[PDB]
């Protein structure tokens, strides 16, 4: 399809179109990307990702078209620790993408110690950002944090995020906000054609090594349409 | 998702989200449900079906919600003969739906000879035992589970001509409306009240099916756009 969209106001346990990878699973009508015990507490050494089953036609060579797509989602991170790690990421990658071997910890289950475009929200502190505070980073292929912005982790607080891509400017924009209005934005130019195949899959990934926290994907809506 | 949308203005050969069944495949930027030869011509004894890969959340009991959905598509039937058969159909069925063994010919690859589903079939074949339509002429029929053509409207077969069809379901009225029109404006419409909750599981797959027995014709799906959204009710 030239255009595709879907919306998950919530994530009930009877999912049919989510490709669950690693420890990702539904709990409390939300996607717990990372493992939680029988009490819902985040645990160490965990990775998890989800992918919408329908592939997205990000761009088409034959027609010289690229997709204009938007990805809105909310998540929250909770941890008994004052330093929960490592982060959650929205990503776009080849359809057969799987969690790379040894991609835990700060690798968010996205990078091996490819092709992808990711917007990651890292909490646990490598210089492309200020190691002191957490950060939002955009990743293109094997280049993590090609562009970033200081971010504030807020345990238990939801962060609504809007990731948009305009093919006429090739501007990948990211706007994240908390319920009180606190905003964070980072954008970067990226020709999706030069880093991703025509057909791709979108989803989220998250991980925790020794430091942990839940990576709860509360909602998610997506839309893509090929434009000349 | 409570909402799913997708549109195919055309069907280029590099598809990913379509589940091809039977002889269904892509040729000349369109879906040929029934087999065609090297010359694009139809051949007898063939059945083909396509389903969108993602399942649609048609209705949900826990929230007492039913999906409002619309399905727009275009097809054209072409045959060197004059008794082109048997027909094409848009249908909704359980996710694991597959061609019922022996569902060829007038069974459109949808029903078994001698389910749960809603379908809107566009028939061009003749049935001597027709009870819901005039057998002497083709017909657009709405199917609900085991009842084929619970409602129908006379229709005309125009070789090679595209029929633009819009199938919509309003959970509030439970009206399943079908409006078909050829490029010259010739319009056909048939609607039937149906509570999808009583005939289909919460999750389903949408798609098309077609077949040809001794008589044949092409069942070319040229475009298709679909939308579905859950709401209280
Ligand atoms: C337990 C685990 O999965 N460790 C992976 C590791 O986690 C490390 C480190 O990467 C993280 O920065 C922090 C934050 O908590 O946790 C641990 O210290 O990354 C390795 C590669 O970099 C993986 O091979 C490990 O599996
Ligand atoms: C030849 C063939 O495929 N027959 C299938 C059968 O076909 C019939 C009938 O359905 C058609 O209306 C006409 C015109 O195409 O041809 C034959 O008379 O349906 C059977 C199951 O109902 C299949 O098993 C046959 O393969």
């Amino acid at each position: 399809q030239d255009s595709l969209s879907f919306g998950f106001p919530t994530f009930p346990s009877d999912q049919k179109n989510l490709i669950f990878q690693g420890d990702a699973q539904i709990k409390n009508n939300a996607v717990q990307l990372t493992k939680t015990d029988s009490n819902g507490n985040p645990v160490a050494s965990t990775v998890g990702r989800i992918l919408f089953s329908a592939q997205v036609h990000l761009w088409e060579k034959s027609s010289s078209r690229v997709a204009n797509f938007q990805s809105q989602f909310s998540f929250s991170l909770k941890s008994p620790l004052s330093n929960g790690a490592d982060g959650i990421a929205f990503f776009i990658a080849p359809p057969d993408t799987t969690i790379p071997s040894g991609s835990g910890g700060g690798l968010l289950g996205l990078f091996a110690p490819n092709q992808v475009i990711a917007v990651e929200f890292d909490t646990f502190y490598s210089n492309t950002w200020d190691p002191n505070y957490p950060h939002i980073g955009i990743d293109v292929n094997s280049i993590r944090s090609v562009k970033t912005v200081k971010w504030d982790r807020r345990d238990g607080q939801s962060l609504n995020v809007l990731v948009t891509f305009n093919p006429s400017t090739r501007n990948l924009d990211v706007v994240a906000t908390y319920s009180d209005g606190t905003r964070y934005e980072v954008s970067y130019e990226v020709d999706v054609r030069s880093v991703l195949p025509e057909w791709v899959r979108v989803g989220f990934s998250a991980a925790s090594g020794e430091q942990y926290q839940t990576h709860t994907l509360e909602s998610w809506s997506f839309t893509s349409t090929l434009l000349y």
